[PDB]
């Protein structure tokens, strides 16, 4: 097994895990694979000569596998899924393609809502975020093919996006939903409605798994990363 080293964004002290959902996605994938790996945080503004040499372009996160440097989170994940494979490592790819797209617009709707400083658009952007979350809720309550005609009628009982196991689809979405919750609670008085039972059951099962909970940056780090844009709305 070649050396596996993930290089991620450092936080406010230039050392701890900082806000970065792409870094958390890859941290979750490696943890779920069961591979032996190392994580090195990078102060993007005070880089080491080693990091400056490995990745001169400045991209973060990045992965060192053996002697090669891999950039672009989507491509790093595709590589890891392919080279860390059965029988030694579990296959993490979702079986249902729709699991890879469910809720992916939530993060962009959140970004528009949190960066906005026009008071006349606050309600519209909040409605946009709520609607995107409802679509994810519909995916989570809709029975997957595995559950065909399987307890309430037409209501799914699975733990995660694609079934009862964490997949690459959850690795991408969960770090983004974590940021949405922490930032909106702190600066918008916003919480995901309790009526979205599919979303809350999913988050409940997800936070009970150390692969997600233990890869989260501290709340303070996320709040500090969004402080400037989120406080603009007066
Ligand atoms: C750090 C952390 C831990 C945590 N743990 C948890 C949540 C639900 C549960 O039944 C058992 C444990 N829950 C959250 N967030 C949360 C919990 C429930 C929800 O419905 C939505 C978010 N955040």
């Amino acid at each position: 097994q070649p050396q596996v080293e993930l290089f991620v964004k450092a936080g406010s002290d230039g050392a701890k895990i900082g806000n970065c959902p792409f870094s958390q996605r890859l941290f979750m994938v490696l943890w779920l694979k069961g591979v032996t790996f190392n994580v090195t945080t990078v102060d993007t503004k005070r880089r080491t000569e080693t990091v400056q040499k490995l990745c001169p372009g400045g991209q973060l996160p990045f992965l060192l596998y053996g002697t090669e440097v891999h950039t672009d989170t989507n491509k790093i994940e595709e590589f890891l899924e392919a080279v860390l494979c059965p029988p030694r490592y579990p296959k993490l790819a979702a079986l249902n393609p729709e699991s890879n797209t469910a809720g992916l617009d939530i993060f962009a709707k959140f970004s528009a809502y949190i960066k906005n400083s026009n008071p006349a658009l606050n309600d519209n952007l909040e409605k946009g975020l709520l609607k995107a979350l409802k679509v994810l809720d519909n995916y989570l309550t809709s029975p997957l093919p595995e559950e065909v005609d399987e307890e309430d009628e037409g209501v799914s009982q699975r733990k995660f996006l694609d079934g009862n196991e964490l997949t690459l689809a959850d690795c991408n979405l969960l770090p983004k939903l974590h940021i949405v919750q922490v930032v909106c609670k702190k600066y918008r008085g916003f919480t995901i409605p309790e009526a979205f039972r599919g979303v809350h059951r999913y988050l409940s099962n997800a936070y009970a798994r150390e692969e997600f909970a233990s890869t989260c940056p501290d709340d303070e780090e996320i709040e500090l990363a969004y402080e400037q844009v989120a406080k603009a709305l007066k």
